[PDB]
């Protein structure tokens, strides 16, 4: 496993003990063999759970989610998938790790796909070893894998809007339910319907994840309404999962705009991870999984794989060489390796637009490749009339850094900057030059 030139996929079923049992054994062996090691966590929540499982082992936590005093003698580093990809992109020196361990290696965010591509390329070159830990590796076709205890699987119509009748089974339940919705806006509507019926609801999404997840431990709740982010190792002490089996898919149209297509079916990997939140306790057989549609390979042509190539084309590997995507997920995009490689100054703009600007990868690339500098926000206002961003069915307006009231009409339209109130508020602040 730990020998150079080897990539191992640790594919034990969900709840089999990959993080709490297998991971500390691997880390202990890596420290014994003097292997400079990196452990990659999908989120800050998982990074905190990993510290608990690794307590007593000398690990340098490169995240503010863990409060530890490092001795300076650790040869194992732990950081989030995004942090690893970010440090590779920035001028900062990243050690050439002998062993690369990725937990929740099924994560399909652009920085996670790019991290897999880089690490797998290093292993292919015979320079390093890697271990990818996931119950659902890329290409998996089984939405119903093994579990610690039997699960009641039921195909049923699941609401995606508020309802007045026809779904008594949803509210008649007396336990705790984790409900996967296709979007933040869809979750808001269902959460309001359940709150009106007397239920205590917590909502989770990528932007509110660390703060709102704490509420699942600190208070009594009846429902957790979440997007696909809870597929990445978040654990709940729940009795039931309700799964719409739907997700939004960012799609690049004619290479000039990004729309959020769907809702459409999730992959089998996503369905298995959603179901995998329950059936984890061998002492409580009969947790329920209610599912509202079929699976499909909706990752083919998904913007995230093209965005992963934009990231990889701008990471130094060796001379003019470029890291390829991890082989089982390479056909998800039709791209030319190196097509997105930027010159030094435009690359710095690209990185700053993502890191400080908080823009999606595709949108950051359009701005940087056009030769626009980070602080120049004229492009947020000079697009075509069809790129007008709407807020409450009326064009969104902002006061520019010059003091002029203008309609938000970006030269490149990426639907992710206005998919919910929180995203549109952050994009308005960016267009106004507030960051
Ligand atoms: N899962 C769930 N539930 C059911 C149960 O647990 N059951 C049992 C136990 C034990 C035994 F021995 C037998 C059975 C409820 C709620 S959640």
């Amino acid at each position: 496993m730990l020998k150079k030139k080897q990539l191992t996929v640790l594919d034990l079923h969900p709840g089999a003990g990959k993080t709490r049992r297998v991971l500390p054994e691997i880390v202990r062996e890596a420290i014994k063999k003097r292997l400079r090691t990196v452990i990659l966590a999908p989120t800050r929540v998982v990074a905190a759970e990993m510290e608990e499982a690794l307590r007593g082992l000398p690990v340098r936590y490169m995240t503010t989610a863990v409060n530890v005093t490092h001795s300076g003698t650790e040869i194992v580093d732990l950081m989030c998938h995004a942090t690893f990809t970010s440090r590779l992109l920035q001028p900062i020196r990243v050690p050439n790790y002998n062993l690369n361990i990725m937990d929740e290696a099924h994560f399909t965010d652009p920085s996670s796909i790019a991290a897999r591509g880089y690490i797998s390329t290093r292993v292919e070159m015979g320079e390093a070893a890697a271990i990818f830990m996931t119950a659902t590796p890329p290409g998996t076709r089984d939405a119903f894998p093994d579990s610690n205890s039997p699960i009641m699987d039921t195909e049923v119509e699941v609401p995606e809007r508020a309802w007045s009748s026809g779904f008594d089974w949803v509210t008649d339940h007396s336990g705790k339910t984790v409900w996967f919705v296709p979007s933040v806006r869809n979750g808001n509507e269902i959460a309001a319907c359940l709150t009106k019926a007397g239920k205590r609801v917590i909502q989770l999404s990528r932007k509110t994840f660390e703060t709102e997840f704490q509420k699942t431990k600190n208070q009594e709740w009846d429902f957790v309404i979440t997007t696909d982010i809870s597929e990445m190792g978040a654990n709940f002490k729940a009795d039931r999962v309700i799964d719409s089996r739907r997700c939004l898919k960012p799609v690049i149209l004619d290479g000039e705009r990004v729309i959020l297509a769907g809702p459409m079916p999730v992959t089998h990997a996503s369905a298995a991870q959603r179901r995998g939140r329950i059936g984890r306790n061998p002492n409580k057989p009969g947790d329920e999984y209610m599912y509202g549609g079929g699976c499909a390979e909706t990752d083919e042509g998904h913007a995230h794989w093209l965005e992963a190539r934009m990231l990889l084309d701008n990471i130094y590997l060796q001379d003019g060489l470029i890291a390829s995507l991890y082989r089982p997920e390479a056909d998800k995009v039709a791209a030319i390796e190196g097509e997105f490689k930027l010159r030094t100054e435009q690359r710095k703009t690209f990185v700053e637009l993502m890191k400080r600007g908080d823009l999606p990868v595709w949108l950051a690339y359009q701005v940087a490749s056009a030769g626009i500098t980070y602080t120049d926000r004229r492009w947020c206002f000079d697009g075509t009339t069809n790129n007008t961003i709407m807020e409450d069915s009326v064009p969104a307006e902002v006061w520019t850094k010059y003091g002029e009231k203008r309609v938000l009409k970006p030269r490149w339209m990426d639907a992710r900057v206005c998919s919910d109130h929180a995203a549109l508020k952050s994009f308005k602040e960016f267009a106004a030059g507030k960051r």
